[PDB]
């Protein structure tokens, strides 16, 4: 009753886009790439199945049936196997379909091609090499609101404008003269899915006996008459625009961590259209964002279980970003359509779009407490992000103040503005991981394989200087080796997967013709980056290294440390306690919580200077997603204390696990004390008890907390979660029951039933505060 009404994961394969790409591929044979596609997935939106649900009034789907993940055979194909049926991965009885796609789309795939080109193919755990040929690339947030206010119609005039009065083709690139047929080619396709629509809601209309119901979709039919083609004029017609052009760019690459943000900030012209002028109610406006949420949830993913352990079951980031700040005056844009907002998530519980809020020093105080409510209820949502730091990032790569001003976040924390970074290739590598190779010398324990390069002898350090150059030779060998892996992937990912859709929501993409991927980006700057995850327990165990190794403690020798920790502690049980009391990070000693900081200050000084795609540097995002487990697991004992094959750590400057003997203020004036300005995005998540944040006190004792973590310290992220430890055991031992629960992992809230065990496990680790 409570407004909205999702349902169940019944779902099955669907062949919706694998069966109706193979046709268009061979139908359209001959036809350049960037024509072959252009032609086939106007071939799909188009010809696909499509259907409107039962009292919604939004009608565009991500499936063929209600939640039946799509697959695209254009990325990778060779991964579907012998089982007939089994896991979450389920068929009719059609496997005979797949294995002929699979048979078609055999060596002519993205990881298909991929793997051919190398030669050799070195498997790897230090680097996500799995997860860049099979994982869709997006992690952005294009300008399919900012840049839509045009409509699909005006797009096809800059093409036809383009195509006729400045080609001259002498040789001003092929690719961009075939680039620019291809992009009208579905944005005609957005007008016929959305045509589709409107001709069979209007079909739909007079079988109909409910009038308020009929009335209902007989304006969506009025609506998809005129939502993607022309520009939007309604708040109904400027939300289905908008979602049309989410879903053009689903139909030719499955975008990833696609950013949405802002919707309060330019549904608002409609918004304050529809409403003053009596067209629209509040609750009405309610509705959608409600039916918004849900249509939303049935882009599920479909990645071989290989990387399930890493990215999870089902990780997605659609975030938007509540509140802000307005760009061309630099007042509060925090208005009643962010009201709605975080109003929707509570009649509809899911766990997939983000919603994060912004703060800044005049921010409006009524809808920044109203957000600490919806957080302290179930779900660890409105990720508050802090501005005035990440301007100061956005300023220093060339953005202009009023871009700066207008940024939103793509993804987990990566924050960016809208139009102008393009489609981001990431690399995984656990700089505590890199501590095993080289306290041990490249021998990767868990692989017991001389894969590294022999830095140097632990046994013969001599001291603390001489070890961290032999870390930083370890480390810099699986950075020209990583980045030159992904590198030449994104330019390799021409010949097969480009996004073409996405390019029309990328500045200057149409104008030089090229795509976002490959050419065309705006900014090639926060493009390409790292993700470290597991920085602290480098702090943690440095500070190891740097104090009680070496000085004083012969004892506890180089030679009996490193068998300790070969043995993961077994016979030196006595031992892992004493480190495991050492000073940590996430308290609040200097000591401890400044080796992080130049621990970053040691990453941002290699990678920095890389070059990266086609211009600029790497960045370091300190994110993560779930790489933690799937990396840790794999990663065997580390000095401080920890256990062989355990998670790494929550992500960025999240204290480790357990390691915070003190409150929530300490837990962020440690993670204060990182000069994070320079770092693309922090990941910073904590749990508290609902006892704390269900009162009074969580809209005083935190907003006093958090506003000081963002202006005193310069953080940039926040993000809590309210849940008991019991209750993680509890949804442990009963994980038949609890198949809804949501949980926060890291930038993202998952269902617990596609929660990795690992990941499980460690959640019961974080700890408690008050
Ligand atoms: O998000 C990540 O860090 C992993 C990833 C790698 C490649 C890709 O295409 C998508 C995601």
């Amino acid at each position: 009753w409570s407004r909205l009404n999702p349902l169940r994961h019944t779902a099955k394969m669907s062949m919706a886009r694998a069966q109706l790409i193979t046709d268009g591929y061979k139908e359209y044979e001959g036809y350049s790439l960037y024509r072959k596609r252009g032609l086939s997935v106007r071939k799909i939106m188009r010809e696909i199945p499509i259907f409107i649900d039962d009292d919604q009034l939004l009608v565009g789907d991500f499936s063929a049936t209600q939640m039946s993940p799509e697959w695209y055979p254009d990325l990778a194909a060779s991964w579907v196997e012998d089982y007939i049926d089994k896991y979450e991965f389920t068929g009719p009885e059609q496997a005979e379909q797949a294995r002929a796609i699979a048979q078609y789309w055999h060596n002519i795939g993205g990881k298909e091609m991929w793997i051919k080109y190398m030669g050799p193919e070195q498997e790897e755990y230090l680097t996500n090499t799995v997860s860049e040929m099979y994982a869709e690339k997006a992690w952005n947030v294009p300008d399919c609101a900012r840049m839509i206010t045009t409509g699909a119609r005006g797009f096809i005039e800059e093409i036809d404008n383009k195509l006729a009065n400045l080609t001259v083709l002498t040789d001003e690139d092929y690719r961009a003269h075939e680039f620019y047929l291809a992009l009208r080619y579905e944005l005609e396709g957005v007008i016929d899915y959305a045509h589709r629509y409107a001709a069979l809601a209007r079909e739909k209309a007079a079988v109909e006996r409910d009038p308020q119901r009929k009335v209902e979709l007989e304006e969506i039919a009025r609506v998809c008459d005129r939502v993607p083609e022309y520009p939007a004029e309604t708040f109904q017609e400027a939300l289905q625009s908008f979602f049309f052009a989410v879903l053009m760019v689903y139909w030719d690459t499955r975008t990833y961590g696609m950013g949405m943000g802002r919707m309060d900030q330019f549904l608002y012209p409609t918004f304050k259209k529809d409403i003053e002028r009596g067209y629209i109610d509040e609750k009405y406006a309610q509705d959608l964002l409600e039916c918004f949420r849900c249509k939303i949830m049935e882009k599920r993913q479909f990645w071989p279980d290989v990387m399930v352990p890493s990215v999870s079951a089902e990780s997605h980031f659609h975030n938007v970003v509540l509140g802000g700040v307005d760009p061309k005056t630099g007042k509060d844009a925090t208005n009643r359509l962010s009201y709605l907002f975080l109003d929707a998530a509570t009649k509809v519980r899911t766990p997939h779009p983000t919603l994060s809020v912004r703060w800044h020093a005049n921010i409006d105080e009524k809808f920044m407490d109203r957000a600490l409510e919806v957080v302290a209820m179930g779900m660890g949502f409105p990720a508050f992000f802090g501005d005035d730091t990440t301007i100061q990032y956005l300023l220093e790569r060339g953005y202009t103040l009023e871009e700066a001003r207008n940024y939103a976040i793509g993804g987990c924390v990566l924050h960016q503005v809208p139009g102008k970074q393009s489609s981001v290739w990431p690399i995984v590598q656990n700089y505590g991981k890199m501590l095993e190779m080289t306290l041990n010398n490249g021998f990767n324990w868990y692989s017991q394989e001389q894969i590294g390069p022999k830095t140097g002898n632990f046994l013969e350090m001599k001291t603390y200087d001489e070890f961290i150059e032999a870390y930083r030779k370890q480390c810099e060998y699986w950075a020209q080796i990583a980045a030159n892996s992904n590198r030449q992937c994104r330019i390799e990912h021409l010949e097969s997967f480009p996004d073409i859709a996405m390019s029309c929501f990328v500045d200057d993409c149409i104008d030089r013709g090229k795509v976002c991927s490959l050419g065309g980006a705006a900014h090639n700057d926060n493009t390409q980056y790292i993700v470290p995850v597991g920085v602290q327990d480098l702090g943690n165990n440095l500070y190891v290294l740097k104090n009680q190794i070496f000085v004083d403690n012969p004892i506890c020798s180089k030679e009996t440390l490193l068998d300790a920790i070969h043995k993961n502690w077994e016979g030196y049980e006595d031992l892992q306690a004493k480190m495991i009391a050492m000073p940590k990070f996430g308290n609040d000693i200097p000591e401890v919580d400044e080796l992080v900081n130049w621990g970053y200050k040691f990453i941002e000084d290699i990678w920095f200077k890389i070059p990266s795609a086609y211009g600029s540097h790497f960045e370091v995002a300190p994110h993560s997603i779930g790489f933690h487990a799937g990396t840790g697991a794999k990663c065997s004992a580390l000095p401080d204390g920890r256990v062989a094959w355990t998670a790494m750590s929550d992500g960025a400057v999240s204290p480790r696990q357990g390691t915070d003997t003190n409150g929530p203020a300490a837990v962020m004036c440690s993670a204060g004390c990182v000069d994070q300005v320079d770092l693309f995005g922090v990941l910073f998540n904590m749990r508290f008890t609902p006892q704390s944040l269900a009162d009074k006190s969580g809209r005083d004792k935190l907003k006093a907390l958090i506003e000081t973590y963002f202006h005193d310290m310069g953080g940039k992220h926040v993000q809590f979660n309210v849940m008991s430890k019991k209750q993680m055991i509890e949804a442990k031992e009963h994980p038949l029951e609890h198949q809804d629960l949501i949980v926060r992992v890291a930038g993202y809230s998952a269902y617990w039933a596609d929660l990795s065990t690992t990941i499980q496990d460690e959640l019961i680790a974080r700890s408690e505060l008050t």
